[PDB]
């Protein structure tokens, strides 16, 4: 497998590409991002990491090109929150790299990841327990454009053959870096307001229950998913989950681990009607029964670790 | 009541165009369109009349900005035969254009409907009176264009508050217009064919049913909905229909009027797999009940109008 990640230094690919450089070979991984890493981040000075616009439909084809990937990992979009504020950039974005990144699978034959999300769905698909097969109504902008990039992706499935693979990440917790603008990122927010001790500010309502998962679950599953043999793919985009909770639960959960009764202020913000109008929980039998998709950690073993490793990696109090 | 029209030219465009200029005076109507109207074109000549390319915002703001309309009727799009050929056009007009229209409805404050399309719905949408609400798995990216068409206009209305408002449009017959190799126009094919006394080659099969309507119950409706007072407008997407016909119901009605034989040859054509995917008829009574969408002509009817109006309008044999 020869494997190209775009978007790479975000959240996702951060943590995704340094997995498939250790499980393939830095040699065997390529990986991009519009922006330079800077001087901290943990692929600064890694040999395979370039400077691509996926907006420069030559620069990447060119890339492409050159590099031969098979896999493709595309994970470039502007999220909820970000892309109600910056909605020109969401729709360039979300829209035409993601038709680029189509193309070029089928120009030179890759198989191509794309993720979608919870926030495809809006208020009518069913909250609890929702379907992969449903109604679809969100209500930001990126939801309405990963809506397209589900649909899109199956086309060119349908249409050209093109291996393309997606699931609808929910909520997706880590601690190496912090995420790019959307609602789940409360969680790692409190996680370090529990560190340095200072009153978290918690834009999401206590008891808004959301999908969420764990990163290390989460990088298992993109692998999974790709490495499967395309017979046993019923469908192109699939629901997966690792487990649901509100902010009340997180700071219940923070709480034991530290030993401590920390300070959340629920002061709502925009992140709350957005929350709202996503479902509670996810039906993800479809995938579980396919190819096998599986979480090991619950929310507190989540705890265990993301206060024992903000503190490694980014130098918060420890202990 | 001032109306912007874009893609003015074609099919429902200029009977739309012509009935709007009449019921509303020809000084508050406003038609565009990529290309000039023919000599034998019905808008030939006329006031009104502009040459406007919509992948081109700063003409279009422009245009908007210089006329003032109160109402837009933006039509331009490629459908569903030609877009599975040229993918790259159906992206670019489909999206960008109803991009940069609901942008212009936003800042200029105008009452937008876009049309989508029966083509939206897909084999999993429930066949048989399909309902607004229901899984939207298009078949072709024209299909998929015009949902994200129907989520990103209802995401303007909550977001800025723009009135948009839109229907489903069945399978559209008017004589005003040739037979080209659409998707529906083995319809209009067969009245030419019938009125020539040649065969007609039907690319659709024999006994699948579509939901259709002629062109009068059409503009009724599309200025019946831009009428309505938006309190009574429960929803942004509503289905419309006419009432469905297979290609032979449509022969035993052709032949009821002429009282003569006309012989078919049905064989596979592009649009067969197409039709095959969309439904055998819609519920429309959202539309009936929040504002009285309604329909005159029966297939009967309807045969007898375009029987007579064709030779008319084209040159062709007649009785
Ligand atoms: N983390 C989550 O909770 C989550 C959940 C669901 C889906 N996702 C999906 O995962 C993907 C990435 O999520 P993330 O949280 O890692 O995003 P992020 O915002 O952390 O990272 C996005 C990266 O895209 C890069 N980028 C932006 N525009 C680019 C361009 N034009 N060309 C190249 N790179 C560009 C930025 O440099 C940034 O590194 C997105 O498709 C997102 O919808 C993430
Ligand atoms: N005809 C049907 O039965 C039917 C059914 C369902 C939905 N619709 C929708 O109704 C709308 C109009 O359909 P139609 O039947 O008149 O199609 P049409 O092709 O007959 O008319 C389309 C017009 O768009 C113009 N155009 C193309 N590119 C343009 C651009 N860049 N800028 C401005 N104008 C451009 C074309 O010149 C043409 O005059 C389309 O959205 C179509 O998807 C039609």
């Amino acid at each position: 497998p020869r494997v190209l990640v775009t978007g790479a230094l975000g959240q996702i690919g951060t943590d995704l590409s340094l997995a498939l450089r250790d499980k393939f070979g830095a040699d065997s991984v390529l990986v991009s991002d519009v922006v330079e890493p800077g001087a901290k981040h943990p692929l600064a000075g890694l040999k395979g990491v370039e400077k691509l616009d996926c907006l420069d439909s030559n620069g990447f084809e060119k890339l492409v090109k050159e590099f031969k990937p098979t896999w493709m990992y595309h994970l470039p979009a502007i999220m909820s929150v970000r892309g109600e504020a910056e909605p020109d950039l969401a729709m360039d974005i979300n829209v035409n790299t993601t038709r680029y990144a189509l193309e070029l699978a089928r120009k030179y034959n890759i198989r191509i990841f794309i993720p979608s999300t919870i926030a495809a769905f809006g208020d009518k698909c069913g909250k609890t327990m929702t379907k992969d097969d449903t109604i679809m109504n969100p209500s930001t902008v990126y939801g309405v454009t990963k809506v397209y990039t589900e649909l899109l992706g199956t086309w060119y499935r349908q249409k050209y053959g093109v291996d393309f693979r997606s699931v609808r990440l929910p909520g997706i917790i880590s601690a190496a870096t912090l995420p790019g603008g959307g609602a789940t990122d409360y969680a790692i927010h409190m996680y370090h307001s529990a560190l340095l001790q200072k009153k978290c500010v918690c834009p999401v309502l206590p008891y808004e229950s959301l999908p969420m998962m764990y990163m290390p679950d989460t990088l298992n599953s993109l692998v999974k998913i790709m490495e499967a043999p395309l017979e046993k793919l019923t469908r192109t985009v699939y629901n997966i989950t690792g487990f649901s909770f509100s902010p009340s639960e997180l700071r219940f959960s923070i709480e034991r681990c530290t030993d401590r009764t920390i300070e959340v202020e629920y002061v709502e913000g925009p992140a709350q009607k957005i929350a709202n109008s996503w479902p509670d929980s996810l039906d993800d039998s479809n995938a579980r029964n396919d190819w096998g998709h599986q979480v090991k950690y619950d929310i507190d073993m989540m705890s265990e670790d993301m206060l024992r490793q903000i503190p490694i990696l980014h130098g918060l109090p420890s202990l």
